[PDB]
Protein backbone atom coordinates (compact mmCIF):
# COMPACT_ATOMS: atom_id res chain seq x y z
CA UNK A 1 0.00 0.00 0.00
CA UNK A 2 2.68 2.72 -0.68
CA UNK A 3 5.64 1.68 0.59
CA UNK A 4 8.69 0.13 -1.09
CA UNK A 5 7.57 -3.70 -1.52
CA UNK A 6 10.00 -6.06 -0.13
CA UNK A 7 10.51 -10.09 -0.47
CA UNK A 8 7.81 -11.91 1.59
CA UNK A 9 5.59 -9.28 0.42
CA UNK A 10 5.67 -10.88 -3.58
CA UNK A 11 5.12 -14.13 -4.08
CA UNK A 12 7.54 -15.68 -6.87
CA UNK A 13 5.71 -15.00 -10.10
CA UNK A 14 3.95 -12.04 -9.21
CA UNK A 15 5.85 -8.02 -10.49
CA UNK A 16 4.79 -5.26 -8.59
CA UNK A 17 6.10 -1.37 -9.74
CA UNK A 18 6.76 1.68 -7.76
CA UNK A 19 6.36 4.64 -9.11
CA UNK A 20 9.75 6.81 -8.47
CA UNK A 21 9.45 10.21 -10.22
CA UNK A 22 7.60 11.53 -13.53
CA UNK A 23 8.07 8.95 -15.58
CA UNK A 24 10.10 6.45 -14.07
CA UNK A 25 9.14 3.19 -12.53
CA UNK A 26 10.73 0.88 -10.93
CA UNK A 27 9.47 -2.92 -11.41
CA UNK A 28 10.55 -5.74 -8.40
CA UNK A 29 9.86 -9.52 -8.93
CA UNK A 30 11.18 -11.98 -6.38
CA UNK A 31 12.64 -15.85 -7.59
CA UNK A 32 14.44 -18.78 -5.88
CA UNK A 33 18.07 -19.36 -6.47
CA UNK A 34 19.74 -22.01 -4.68
CA UNK A 35 16.68 -22.73 -2.50
CA UNK A 36 16.56 -19.42 -1.23
CA UNK A 37 13.89 -16.53 -2.80
CA UNK A 38 15.81 -12.93 -2.78
CA UNK A 39 13.66 -9.57 -4.35
CA UNK A 40 15.13 -8.24 -7.37
CA UNK A 41 14.70 -4.56 -9.07
CA UNK A 42 14.58 -3.26 -12.63
CA UNK A 43 13.69 0.20 -13.93
CA UNK A 44 11.17 1.54 -16.27
CA UNK A 45 11.90 4.47 -18.13
CA UNK A 46 8.67 6.12 -20.16
CA UNK A 47 9.78 7.16 -23.71
CA UNK A 48 7.51 9.66 -25.81
CA UNK A 49 4.51 7.35 -25.77
CA UNK A 50 6.29 4.45 -25.37
CA UNK A 51 8.62 2.52 -22.30
CA UNK A 52 11.87 1.63 -21.92
CA UNK A 53 12.61 -1.53 -20.01
CA UNK A 54 16.06 -1.76 -18.16
CA UNK A 55 16.52 -5.45 -17.04
CA UNK A 56 14.16 -8.35 -16.84
CA UNK A 57 12.13 -9.59 -13.76
CA UNK A 58 14.30 -12.73 -13.53
CA UNK A 59 12.88 -15.39 -15.39
CA UNK A 60 10.88 -16.08 -18.08
CA UNK A 61 7.13 -16.24 -15.98
CA UNK A 62 8.47 -13.60 -13.80
CA UNK A 63 8.72 -11.38 -17.44
CA UNK A 64 5.93 -12.29 -18.98
CA UNK A 65 3.94 -10.54 -15.82
CA UNK A 66 5.76 -7.81 -15.93
CA UNK A 67 4.41 -6.93 -19.30
CA UNK A 68 1.11 -7.51 -17.58
CA UNK A 69 1.76 -5.57 -15.30
CA UNK A 70 2.88 -2.84 -17.27
CA UNK A 71 -0.37 -2.91 -19.56
CA UNK A 72 -2.32 -2.90 -16.54
CA UNK A 73 -0.67 -0.01 -14.60
CA UNK A 74 0.74 2.36 -17.37
CA UNK A 75 -0.81 1.52 -20.82
CA UNK A 76 2.22 2.26 -23.22
CA UNK A 77 4.30 -0.54 -25.13
CA UNK A 78 7.69 -1.43 -24.18
CA UNK A 79 9.55 -1.26 -27.55
CA UNK A 80 13.33 -1.80 -25.96
CA UNK A 81 14.73 -3.08 -23.12
CA UNK A 82 18.44 -2.99 -21.61
CA UNK A 83 20.61 -5.81 -20.22
CA UNK A 84 22.89 -4.55 -17.39
CA UNK A 85 24.88 -7.38 -16.81
CA UNK A 86 25.06 -11.14 -17.81
CA UNK A 87 22.94 -13.00 -15.08
CA UNK A 88 19.56 -14.38 -15.09
CA UNK A 89 18.09 -11.49 -13.22
CA UNK A 90 19.16 -8.98 -16.04
CA UNK A 91 18.80 -11.57 -18.97
CA UNK A 92 16.51 -14.10 -17.86
CA UNK A 93 13.06 -13.34 -19.54
CA UNK A 94 14.62 -12.04 -23.06
CA UNK A 95 13.40 -14.80 -25.00
CA UNK A 96 10.11 -13.47 -23.55
CA UNK A 97 10.65 -9.90 -24.36
CA UNK A 98 12.06 -10.36 -27.71
CA UNK A 99 8.46 -12.75 -28.83
CA UNK A 100 6.44 -9.46 -27.31
CA UNK A 101 8.52 -7.58 -30.29
CA UNK A 102 10.53 -5.78 -27.44
CA UNK A 103 13.72 -4.91 -29.60
CA UNK A 104 16.53 -6.31 -26.76
CA UNK A 105 19.82 -4.78 -26.26
CA UNK A 106 23.06 -5.13 -23.82
CA UNK A 107 26.73 -4.15 -24.25
CA UNK A 108 29.35 -6.91 -26.69
CA UNK A 109 30.42 -8.18 -22.82
CA UNK A 110 27.13 -8.92 -21.51
CA UNK A 111 26.01 -10.88 -24.93
CA UNK A 112 29.16 -12.58 -24.54
CA UNK A 113 29.17 -13.94 -21.21
CA UNK A 114 25.57 -14.62 -21.80
CA UNK A 115 25.78 -17.32 -24.44
CA UNK A 116 28.92 -18.55 -22.83
CA UNK A 117 26.88 -18.96 -19.56
CA UNK A 118 24.41 -20.15 -21.37
CA UNK A 119 22.23 -17.46 -20.17
CA UNK A 120 19.35 -15.64 -22.68
CA UNK A 121 21.12 -13.47 -25.03
CA UNK A 122 20.03 -9.49 -26.01
CA UNK A 123 19.46 -9.15 -29.68
CA UNK A 124 21.74 -5.82 -30.17
CA UNK A 125 25.23 -4.66 -28.90
CA UNK A 126 25.54 -1.53 -27.48
CA UNK A 127 29.05 -0.12 -28.61
CA UNK A 128 30.77 2.72 -26.99
CA UNK A 129 30.71 1.37 -23.54
CA UNK A 130 33.96 -0.93 -23.47
CA UNK A 131 36.24 1.47 -21.48
CA UNK A 132 35.35 2.51 -17.69
CA UNK A 133 34.12 5.79 -17.98
CA UNK A 134 32.17 5.56 -20.98
CA UNK A 135 28.68 6.61 -21.62
CA UNK A 136 26.29 6.69 -24.55
CA UNK A 137 22.10 7.96 -25.14
CA UNK A 138 20.10 5.46 -25.11
CA UNK A 139 16.44 6.96 -25.66
CA UNK A 140 15.66 8.77 -22.18
CA UNK A 141 18.78 7.60 -20.15
CA UNK A 142 22.15 7.63 -20.05
CA UNK A 143 24.11 3.91 -19.85
CA UNK A 144 27.52 4.32 -18.06
CA UNK A 145 30.04 2.05 -18.05
CA UNK A 146 31.89 2.09 -14.47
CA UNK A 147 34.63 -0.35 -14.33
CA UNK A 148 34.16 -4.18 -13.29
CA UNK A 149 32.53 -4.27 -10.03
CA UNK A 150 29.40 -6.91 -9.14
CA UNK A 151 30.53 -8.21 -12.65
CA UNK A 152 33.15 -7.36 -15.47
CA UNK A 153 30.32 -5.95 -17.57
CA UNK A 154 27.83 -3.87 -15.43
CA UNK A 155 26.54 -0.97 -16.72
CA UNK A 156 24.59 1.56 -14.74
CA UNK A 157 21.30 3.82 -15.57
CA UNK A 158 21.18 7.47 -15.64
CA UNK A 159 17.63 9.24 -15.73
CA UNK A 160 18.50 13.14 -16.19
CA UNK A 161 14.95 14.19 -16.51
CA UNK A 162 15.04 12.91 -13.00
CA UNK A 163 18.42 12.30 -11.58
CA UNK A 164 17.31 9.05 -11.03
CA UNK A 165 20.88 6.86 -10.90
CA UNK A 166 20.18 2.65 -11.43
CA UNK A 167 22.86 1.36 -10.40
CA UNK A 168 22.33 -2.37 -10.86
CA UNK A 169 23.71 -5.07 -8.85
CA UNK A 170 26.71 -2.75 -8.95
CA UNK A 171 25.35 -0.98 -6.07
CA UNK A 172 23.77 -2.42 -2.70
CA UNK A 173 21.14 -1.35 -0.39
CA UNK A 174 21.68 0.51 2.83
CA UNK A 175 20.71 -2.62 4.96
CA UNK A 176 22.67 -4.69 3.28
CA UNK A 177 25.18 -6.18 5.25
CA UNK A 178 27.68 -8.06 3.02
CA UNK A 179 28.07 -7.61 -1.26
CA UNK A 180 25.33 -10.01 -2.32
CA UNK A 181 26.55 -12.71 -4.57
CA UNK A 182 29.87 -11.83 -5.52
CA UNK A 183 30.66 -15.52 -7.53
CA UNK A 184 32.15 -13.32 -10.78
CA UNK A 185 32.59 -10.12 -8.85
CA UNK A 186 35.89 -7.68 -9.01
CA UNK A 187 36.44 -6.95 -5.02
CA UNK A 188 39.74 -5.17 -5.97
CA UNK A 189 37.76 -2.92 -8.71
CA UNK A 190 34.77 -2.55 -7.48
CA UNK A 191 35.02 0.59 -4.81
CA UNK A 192 36.80 2.05 -7.88
CA UNK A 193 34.18 1.59 -10.14
CA UNK A 194 31.87 2.99 -7.66
CA UNK A 195 33.72 5.82 -7.51
CA UNK A 196 33.82 6.83 -10.94
CA UNK A 197 30.12 6.59 -10.11
CA UNK A 198 30.28 9.58 -7.96
CA UNK A 199 32.07 11.49 -9.88
CA UNK A 200 30.03 11.05 -13.09
CA UNK A 201 26.42 11.31 -11.36
CA UNK A 202 26.99 13.90 -8.22
CA UNK A 203 23.38 15.55 -8.75
CA UNK A 204 21.25 12.11 -8.56
CA UNK A 205 18.84 12.49 -6.00
CA UNK A 206 17.26 8.74 -5.87
CA UNK A 207 19.81 5.63 -6.59
CA UNK A 208 18.30 2.19 -6.98
CA UNK A 209 20.36 -0.77 -6.00
CA UNK A 210 20.16 -4.52 -8.09
CA UNK A 211 17.80 -6.02 -5.23
CA UNK A 212 16.37 -4.11 -2.52
CA UNK A 213 15.34 -0.22 -1.51
CA UNK A 214 15.76 2.66 -3.09
CA UNK A 215 17.81 5.61 -1.09
CA UNK A 216 19.88 8.64 -1.86
CA UNK A 217 23.56 9.18 -2.92
CA UNK A 218 24.71 7.67 0.06
CA UNK A 219 23.78 3.63 -1.36
CA UNK A 220 26.96 3.98 -3.32
CA UNK A 221 29.17 4.80 -0.58
CA UNK A 222 27.76 2.07 2.05
CA UNK A 223 28.45 -0.19 -1.10
CA UNK A 224 32.35 0.77 -1.27
CA UNK A 225 32.30 0.36 2.72
CA UNK A 226 30.76 -3.20 2.45
CA UNK A 227 32.79 -4.36 -0.51
CA UNK A 228 35.87 -3.50 0.76
CA UNK A 229 35.03 -5.02 4.28
CA UNK A 230 33.89 -7.92 2.32
CA UNK A 231 37.26 -7.97 0.90
CA UNK A 232 38.69 -7.61 4.77
C1 LIG B 1 21.68 -11.09 1.04
O1 LIG B 1 21.25 -10.21 0.03
C2 LIG B 1 21.49 -10.62 -1.26
N1 LIG B 1 22.04 -11.79 -1.52
C3 LIG B 1 22.25 -12.19 -2.76
C4 LIG B 1 21.95 -11.35 -3.81
C5 LIG B 1 22.16 -11.77 -5.23
C6 LIG B 1 22.74 -11.08 -6.31
C7 LIG B 1 23.44 -9.74 -6.40
O2 LIG B 1 24.32 -9.57 -5.46
O3 LIG B 1 23.25 -9.04 -7.46
N2 LIG B 1 22.68 -11.82 -7.40
C8 LIG B 1 22.09 -12.97 -7.12
C9 LIG B 1 21.84 -14.02 -8.01
C10 LIG B 1 22.27 -13.89 -9.50
C11 LIG B 1 21.24 -14.46 -10.46
N3 LIG B 1 23.54 -14.54 -9.56
C12 LIG B 1 23.82 -15.95 -9.61
C13 LIG B 1 25.29 -16.06 -9.92
C14 LIG B 1 26.11 -17.22 -9.35
C15 LIG B 1 26.86 -17.36 -10.69
C16 LIG B 1 26.91 -18.75 -11.34
N4 LIG B 1 27.83 -19.59 -10.55
C17 LIG B 1 25.85 -16.38 -11.30
O4 LIG B 1 25.84 -14.76 -9.59
C18 LIG B 1 24.77 -13.83 -9.40
O5 LIG B 1 24.86 -12.69 -9.09
C19 LIG B 1 21.20 -15.13 -7.47
C20 LIG B 1 20.84 -15.17 -6.12
C21 LIG B 1 21.09 -14.11 -5.26
C22 LIG B 1 21.74 -13.00 -5.80
C23 LIG B 1 21.38 -10.09 -3.57
C24 LIG B 1 21.16 -9.73 -2.27
O6 LIG B 1 20.59 -8.48 -1.95
ZN1 LIG C 1 24.55 -10.48 -11.02
ZN1 LIG D 1 21.98 -9.05 -8.98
Amino acid sequence: SGEYPTVNEIPVGEVRLYQIADGVWSHIATQSFDGAVYPSNGLIVRDGDELLLIDTAWGAKNTAALLAEIEKQIGLPVTRAVSTHFHDDRVGGVDVLRAAGVATYASPSTRRLAEAEGNEIPTHSLEGLSSSGDAVRFGPVELFYPGAAHSTDNLVVYVPSANVLYGGCAVHELSSTSAGNVADADLAEWPTSVERIQKHYPEAEVVIPGHGLPGGLDLLQHTANVVKAHKN
